[PDB]
C-alpha cells in the first residue's frame, strides 16, 4: 500500500495477505465480503489489489468474470481518456495500467503520490468491486420471493433470512406466517421493522 | 483512524477488522459487545464505522434496524443543523455526512483535524450505539421478574443471572428462594450486595 | 493508554481487550488475575478501565459489587477533595470524574498530562483492585483451616495447595500428614520452606 | 529486506519466514501459490529469497528443479553481462552473486542502494518465479482435454474445475454436458462467460 | 522495560505477560524456562519482575520458596550497602527497593537511568535467577545415577536423557549397556561424545 | 539483536523465541531447521544466540555436542588471535567471548558497533552452523544408498526421498525401479532433472 511517513510505500502484511485468503476461504461470495476486501485493501496499490485476486485458489469461474468487468472497465476507460514520452516525465495512464498488468510499481507511485495526484488504486479498486457485486449477485441461492416465514419459525430468524437475501440479491408481512400476518396488519401503515418485530416477538 | 504522528489517517487493522467480527459471530447482542465496539472503533471515521458493521454477516435484521435508527439520528441533526460552495473551503457535514454515506474520507479527515475540529467520528458513533442498545433490550430472552433463585441454586449464581439480565433490559430479596430469603430479611435494611451474597454463601 | 512519543493518548489495543476478556473467562478470581489486570492496564485512563471492565460479559454479581466499592471511593475522594469554571482552565476532579463517569477523555488526558499531573488513572485503578481484591477474597472456596495433606498426597503438592489458598484467602506442620509431620517436628525450629519440602520429598 | 526508514536492510520477519512455510506445507504448488511467494518476498535481498527457499523442508525434487533453472538463468546473465577491484569500489555481480551463492549481504545492499539502484533482489526473483512456473506446470494433475461436465454437475462447479485447470497448465462449451451444451449452443456467439453461467444456472 | 527512543519505560505486552505464563503452565520448572524467563525479562524493571513472577497462578509452593531466597539476597544487600533525603535528590536502593516492593516505578526508572546507572533490574533478576535455579533443581525428578541405558534403548536416546538429567541437576560409559560398553570402551580414552554416539549407533 | 534506529541493541521478540523453540520442537534436525535458524537469528549478540539454543529442551545430547565443536572453533580462534587493559578502552575478544560466555552484553555491543566492526555475533553463528550441520548429518536416518523407487512408486516421489536424504547426508537413475530405468536409459546423456521427472511421468 501507500501510507504516511510523506506518502511512501509499504509491502502489503503477511497478517492482511492471510485475511483476505480466510475471508474467501470461510466465506465465499458472500456480500460481507465485499466490505472487507475494501478495508483489507485500504491503500492499494493496482499491485497489491492483483496480489489479493491472485492469492485466491477457489472460485476461478468466478476469477474469471472478475477478469471479464475489468476489461470491459479499462476499455471504457481508454474510451473516455485516450493516451498519447517526454524524457523524465510521468505518461498518462491507460486501462491496463490502472489494471496494474501493464505499469510497473513504481509507475503506479508515481501516479498515486503526484500533485494533482491520479488515484489508480481507487479507480482500480472501484472496478473490482463493480465485478465482485456481479458475483455476490451470481451466487445468491434463494430469490427474495421464496423467503417465507415457517409456521413455527421465530419472526426475528425470517427476518435475518429476508434481508440476508435481499442483500445479496410489504413483502415482509405478504411472506410472514398467518399469525404474524394478522398481527402485523393490524399494526396500521407506516410501522418501523423495531415495531413489527416486537410486535411478533 | 484518526491517531496521531500531527493527526493523519491510518488504516483499518486486520487485527481490529477480525476482532470485531469475531466478536459478533461469538457473542451476538450481548450486552458486553457494546463496550467492546466503542473500543474497537477507537478514533474511527464514519468510514471506519460503516465498514464494521458492514462486515458484519449475518443478524441482518438488526443491523436493518440500525440504519433506521441512524436515520433517525440524522434527519434530528438535520432539522439542528440546516447547511447551506465556496472554491477550497469546507462545506458543513450534514446528517447522511455524519453517517458516511454522502461524505469522502477527505471530507470525513478535514472536518475531524480542522480547527476547531468537527467530531463526526464520535457523533456518528453516538447514533450507532443508540441504535446498538436498543437492538440488546430487544434480544434480552428474560424479564427480571422471572429471574428467581432456584431451590438448590447457589445465592451468586442467581445474583450473576439478575444482574446480567438487569444489564441486557428489593426485587433481589424477593426473588430469592426461601432460605435465603429469610437469611436477608433478618439483615436488616442498608445491606450491601457483599453483605447480601456473604450471609447466603 | 497514554504513553510517551511527550505523553500522548493511544488507543486500547485489541490484543489488550482480548487478553483481559480471555484471564477472566478462563481463570474468574483467581489470586493471579489482579496483577494480570494490573499490568494489561499499564497507562490506562479511567475511560480505559471502564473498558476492561465493561467488556467482561460474566460475573454480574461481582461486578456489581466493584461498583459499590467505586462509589464508596469516590465519596471518601470526595470528602477529602471538595471541589469548587475560570474559562480555558483545568477544573478540579471529583469522585466521579476519576471513575470516569462524568469526565471526558480530554478531562482525563488533561489532568494525566498536567504539570503537576493528577494522576486519575492511576487512582482508579488503586480503587479498582481493591474492589478486585474483595471479590477474590469472596470466591475463595476454601479455608486454610482445611487445607491439610493427605495421606499419600506428595508434600509438594500439599504445600501447593496451602499456599495457594493462602493467597485467595505451625500450621503447615500440624496440618502436614503423620509420617511427614513426624520429620519435620524432628527438623527443629527455623526451618526454611525449601527445607521442609526436602525433608519430607 | 529493503524498506525505507533512507533505503535500509530489514531483518526478516518470523511472519513472514512462517507465512512461506505453512503455504507450501498446505498449497504445494498450487497456481496461487506463486503470487503469495512475490507478496511475500516484498523488498527481498537475494540473502532473504536464499531463506525462504531453503526453509522448505519437503519437495526437494521440485527444489532441485529450481536450483537447475536458477543456474540456467546465472549463466544467460553471465553471457549478456560479463565481469572484469578498485580500492573501495564496487563491483560487477555476476549471475551467482544475484542469486545470493558468492555475494554478501552487505554487497546486496549496496547494489540494492546504489544510484542508479542494481535490483539484484528483482532480478533474482524474476528467475525463481520463472522456475516455479515450471514446477507449478510439472505437478498440474490433469489436462484441460480432461475437464468435462458431469451429468449432474452444476455448471458453475465445472467452470470452476475448468479454468482450475487451465491456470496450472469454445472448448468450454465443448466439453459442457448435453444439457448445458444445447442452452449455451442457443446462446449464439459472443457470449460472455457471466452469460454462460448464468443460462446454465 | 526500559529501552530506547534516550532510555523510557515501556508498558509490559500483552504478548510478554501471555508467553511467561504459558511456558509456566507448559513447562513447569523445567532447566529451559529459566533462559525464557531471562529473554522474557529483557530490560524489565523490578515492577516488570514482580509482574512476571505474580501473573503465575500454580506452583505456590515454588513461588513462596523464591520469595525466601528473594529476602535473603535482599538482606544480603542491605548488609553491604547500607543506606541513609535531600528534596529532590535520588535516594539509595536498599534490598527491598530493588525487589520492587517498597519503590515506586518512577524511583526505579530514577535509578535504572541515572548517570552512572544503578541496575536494579538487572540486580533484582539475578536474585529471582538464584531462587528459580534452587526450584528447578528441587524438582528435578531423577539422580543421574540412576539414569542407564536400557537393553534397547538406542544410545541417541540415553544420552538424551542423561544430559537433560545433568541440566536439571566416565558415568556415560559406565551407564550404557553391556554391548554398547563395550564398544565404547575399545574406543580409548578422549573420546568425543559425537564419538561415542556414532560408535553405538 | 542490533539493529537500526543508528545501530542499536533491541531486545529478542517473544515471536522469535516462541518460532525458534517450536520449529525444534516441530522438525528436530531435519535439515531445512537451520536455514531458519540463521534467518531467526538475524542481527544477534552471542547472548541471544546462547538464548536461542538455551531456550531448546529436548535434544540435550545434540545441544552437548554443539557445545563441544564450539569449544573447538574457540580453541582455533584463540590459538589465531591471541589477547593481551587500557582505561575506557575495548578489549581484544577472545573465543569464550565471541561465544558470549564470559563478555558481557555491553561489551557484545561495543564490538559489533565499533569502527571498524568486530561482527563477534555473526563469527559465533558461523560456529553453532558448523556445529549444526554435523547433528543433521549425524540424525540423517538414511543411507542415499538405500533410497531405490519401489515398483509403483511415483517417480516424483522418488526423487522426493532422494534429494531429501543427500540434503541430510547416475545414482538417480541407477536407484530407479525397472520400467523408469529404462526410460531414463533412452533419454541418453545430458538430461535435466525436469526431462527425466517427464519421461517417467
Amino acid at each position: 500500500p501507500i501510507v504516511q511517513n510523506q506518502m511512501v510505500h509499504q509491502c502489503i502484511s503477511p497478517r492482511t495477505l492471510n485475511a483476505w485468503v480466510k475471508v474467501v476461504e470461510e466465506k465465499a461470495f458472500s456480500p460481507e465480503v465485499i466490505p472487507m476486501f475494501s478495508a483489507l485493501s485500504c491503500g492499494a496499490t493496482p499491485q497489491d489489489l492483483n496480489t489479493m485476486l491472485n492469492t485466491v485458489g477457489g472460485h476461478q469461474a468466478a476469477m474469471q468474470m472478475l477478469k471479464e468487468t475489468i476489461n470491459e472497465e479499462a476499455a471504457e476507460w481508454d474510451r473516455l481518456h485516450p493516451v498519447h514520452i517526454a524524457p523524465g516525465q510521468m505518461r498518462e495512464p491507460r486501462g491496463s495500467d490502472i489494471a496494474g498488468t501493464t505499469s510497473t510499481l513504481q509507475e503506479q507511485i508515481g501516479w498515486m503520490t503526484h500533485n494533482p495526484p491520479i488515484p489508480v488504486g481507487e479507480i482500480y479498486k472501484r472496478w473490482i468491486i463493480l465485478g465482485l457485486n456481479k458475483i455476490v449477485r451470481m451466487y445468491s441461492p434463494t430469490s427474495i420471493l421464496d423467503i417465507r416465514q415457517g409456521p413455527k419459525e421465530p419472526f426475528r430468524d425470517y427476518v435475518d433470512r429476508f434481508y440476508k437475501t435481499l442483500r445479496a440479491e410489504t413483502l415482509l408481512v405478504q411472506n410472514a406466517n398467518p399469525d404474524c400476518k394478522t398481527i402485523l396488519k393490524a399494526l396500521g401503515p407506516g410501522a418501523t421493522l423495531e415495531e413489527m418485530m416486537t410486535a411478533c416477538q
